[PDB]
């Protein structure tokens, strides 16, 4: 049944915009770099987090905080407090703690006064992880502020990134030498000054260099279907999320959940021969089945923070998971009509 | 036979089972000079037989450089610039390796047993080499080189080319700098298979590294044997390493390097090296139009001598390995 899938992959392919986004983010950086607190700001990598939203872009603004002290908040292995006029963030302390609210409030207010200078009509949507702009009433851009630390990764990541049997232990050591990032994200009436660990840069490298063989998808003999499986998994969720848009059931589910499950499947199937392009229908069925397992199990560990469960009941209602399960199982049983 | 090569590699590792942070003190006192403030390590032993001799590259970044090729020696270049800490060393618009080495050879003795690769410290021994670092894009002579696309992938080829390249003081004309990629060579060797997990599990154990070790040991032993003769004087472990890289391009798949076939793979490396001698062609792996085996560089009689000696060794189960 791969014919209906690659039909979807061809239709999704013809979304082949950025430039009006580039000019806005470039103008935003030029002004943001004039502030002492945001002097070292810069782009991380335009990224299409949603596969079926060509008018939705996503950028990450990085800003290094040299020599910080991360204090874990109440054993939530992903949320941390940030500790440290030698610090240019001196206007944002709430004691010894970097205030995420104040740091975000100024970041938001600078962009507000900066989208008005532009020729091009830009609107900031109303109000964490941070600001969304509306370029010319058609294209929306989500900007996320990310603290950068070039220090070694927190101890909660020690057992994560289990890519040794797939991308090798040597690659795993190399990626862990790269910096990590912290995004302002409240934690569960919420601790409003916490930051969540972020490895979006590592996730990019893993996706765009994804085979056991270094030449995977570089010749016809080693062409795998890893990327297509993730694309279809994202399209499925987006279609269902939009189909049941005003039932609120699928609100808390996002492409990161689907992307996390896909990484775990990559660990369980480390050989390129398990992802042969002629097996797209089977491979996709196994990806859908595994995601369904995480739903029924209420266990989807963060790929980098294994003790952080993305599908715990404290984060996502069991009813919402049961609803996602029923919808996905109906689709898979009936050859995915939501793709049409 | 094949058991003789495994025995040699076995003795080579006992030879290295049992090193000096002296160099860390050198860069302490060397970084305090104005012209050498951007100094540091780059990463080794060329002589695999005697591990009592080390080799270091002292990297020094040279920001605004424009390279001009010297009479189409696609490896050698004059370094000019486009406040300047090395203003002491200019001989006009070009940068003098003579005065830089002299000042570099002045503080090695000042802040010190030096020996006038620029210097040699006797502790053990370490060959210190001065290298200019350039973060610019590689010269046009490297365009058709690093042919690793069918082996380590085109993607990897693009990542390594973004890394800086280096220039060492090398005679050709006496103020020329030769291209150096000892850092890329290091990565290519310590990350050598088509599979990223090559040599990380018994199922994917290749013999690439051992074929290079035996090739280096074969040349070093023959060079010692005929030391009183001058035939093998200009052959070096870098020639052996370069030939091994081209053999890797020729045999990209890991299945062509199964450690069960050490004898077959090693004979492949010998055969190709032999072919480079008879035809007098051994291109630099990064600079293809630079032939390390040209008749201008090495005597044909010298090549034919090494050819006949290695041919004797291969025909008698390599008694050089006893
Ligand atoms: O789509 C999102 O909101 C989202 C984006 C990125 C990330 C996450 C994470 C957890 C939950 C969500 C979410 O709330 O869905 C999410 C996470 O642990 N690491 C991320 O990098
Ligand atoms: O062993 C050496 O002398 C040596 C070391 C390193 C290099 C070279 C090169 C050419 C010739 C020799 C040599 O003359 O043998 C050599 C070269 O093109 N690139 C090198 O990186
Ligand atoms: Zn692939
Ligand atoms: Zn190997």
């Amino acid at each position: 049944g791969a014919s209906k899938l690659r039909a979807v992959l061809e239709k999704l392919k013809l979304s082949r915009a950025a430039g009006m986004v580039k000019g806005v983010v470039d103008h935003l950086l030029l002004r943001l770099k004039c502030d002492s607190a945001f002097r070292g700001v810069g782009l991380l990598n335009y990224e299409h987090v949603k596969i079926s939203a060509p008018n939705e872009f996503d950028v990450m603004f990085k800003l290094e905080v040299p020599r910080i002290q991360l204090e874990e908040y109440s054993n939530t292995r992903a949320y941390y407090f940030v500790k440290f006029k030698e610090n240019p963030l001196s206007q944002f302390l709430e004691g010894e703690i970097l205030s995420a609210s104040k740091m975000l409030s100024k970041f938001r207010k600078i962009i507000k006064e900066e989208i008005n200078d532009i020729d091009t009509d830009v609107i900031m949507k109303r109000k964490g992880s941070a600001v969304t702009l509306l370029i010319s009433e058609k294209i929306s851009v989500d900007i996320t502020l990310a603290l950068e630390s070039k220090s070694s990764w927190p101890a909660s990541t020690q057992e994560g990134l289990r890519i040794q049997n797939w991308l090798s232990a040597k690659v795993r050591k190399q990626l862990r030498l790269k910096p990590f990032y912290l995004v302002p994200k409240h934690a569960k009436g919420f601790q409003e000054e916490t930051w969540r660990l972020s490895f979006s840069h590592i996730e990019k490298e893993i996706l765009n260099n994804h085979g056991k063989s270094k030449t995977c998808c570089e010749n016809k003999e080693e062409k795998c279907c890893r990327k297509d499986c993730l694309k279809l998994m994202k399209y499925l969720l987006e279609q269902l999320k939009e189909r049941f848009k005003d039932k609120k059931h699928l609100d808390k589910f996002s492409s990161y959940h689907v992307k996390t499950a896909f990484f775990h499947v990559c660990t369980q199937n480390p050989q390129d021969s398990q992802w042969d392009r002629k097996d797209l229908g089977l491979c996709f069925d196994n990806c859908v089945t595994y995601f369904l397992q995480c739903l029924r199990t209420e266990k989807l560990e963060n790929y980098f923070i294994p003790e952080f469960n993305l599908f715990s009941s404290n984060l996502i209602d069991k009813r919402s998971k049961e609803f996602l399960t029923k919808q996905i199982e109906y689709e898979r049983n009936n050859e995915f009509p939501v793709f049409d």
